[PDB]
């Protein structure tokens, strides 16, 4: 995608949780599920403001534990989040540190959402025990996300990705040059 970003509209992904998403990397945060996403697919960095992931929502599907790999569930049910935040690289290299120079995590994931616990999406999604999943997205209409946005962060804050058609389309447009 512009930048060298890797954005697609379905695929397979990691997936983790995290807690603290008020005040998210889009510039406004959300009442229902949402995720932060990998760097390389989220289309911005740390100090840039929005990419182009922002305000897109995907049907995710969990099913396997990298960690146990002969877990066969529970696992959780399948959510639809929208992306309000950004994962970065740094600090994240074995989920989130996806580059174009090395365009998987240690999972051998393209992609990774980091599903955030304060609006409940990863309580629906992860079972006790089993923080760290593998298995799909799929972007869908926000049609079918549950909740509505907050408020402007800041200047520049966008989350227009919550109407666009999906990838690849252009809605908030990404910032700067992919990581690699």
């Amino acid at each position: 995608a512009t930048g060298g970003y890797v954005q697609q509209a379905t695929g397979q992904a990691s997936f983790t949780m995290y807690s603290g998403c008020g005040s998210p990397a889009c510039g406004k945060a959300a009442s229902g599920f949402t995720a932060a996403i990998n760097q390389l697919a989220f289309g911005s960095a740390p100090g840039l403001g929005a990419g182009d992931a922002c305000g897109r929502c995907f049907a995710l599907t969990g099913n396997h534990d990298p960690y146990s790999p002969n877990y066969t569930g529970p696992f959780g049910q399948t959510i639809v989040v929208k992306v309000t935040d950004l994962c970065p690289v740094q600090g994240n290299q074995e989920f989130c540190g996806q580059t174009t120079s090395n365009p998987t995590n240690q999972h051998g994931m393209p992609f990774h959402f980091d599903i955030c616990e304060d609006t409940g999406g990863s309580a629906k999604f992860f079972p006790s025990g089993h923080g760290a999943l593998t298995g799909t997205f799929t972007e869908v209409s926000c049609s079918q996300w549950s909740g509505s946005d907050g408020g402007q962060l800041w200047n520049g804050a966008c989350l227009s990705g919550e109407t666009a058609p999906n990838w690849p389309s252009t809605a908030c447009g990404n910032k700067g040059t992919a990581p690699s």
